[PDB]
């Protein structure tokens, strides 16, 4: 509902301002590290089954609370979910873009 809307709106960020729509874990970490995301996406797939890899993710969500941020914690079991996973799982929508990109 709000999901959609949010993986709507991160579409139309990617023909709007590509520079403000990453995805991939690497890109969308190097966002928050500037402090320049609006919203994470991200699929609850990633958490389900790996201690490291899932910290990561963990620390990432509360990051980016900290830093005003918000975060958006997908089902798989829509195709707006699916989608997203597509995306390897992770996505943002940044507030500002990231000159370092």
């Amino acid at each position: 509902a709000g999901e959609v809307k949010a993986l709507d709106d991160f579409y139309k960020m990617l023909q709007h301002e590509p520079d403000r729509a990453f995805y991939g874990l690497k890109q969308v970490e190097k966002a928050n590290e500037a402090m320049a995301i609006d919203t994470l996406l991200i699929s609850d797939e990633l958490f389900r089954h790996d201690v490291a890899t899932r910290s990561r993710y963990v620390r990432l969500v509360d990051s980016v609370k900290e830093n005003a941020g918000t975060v958006r914690i997908f089902s798989s079991l829509h195709v707006s979910g699916e989608q997203l996973s597509q995306l390897t799982g992770v996505a943002a929508i940044l507030r500002f873009p990231v000159p370092e990109l």
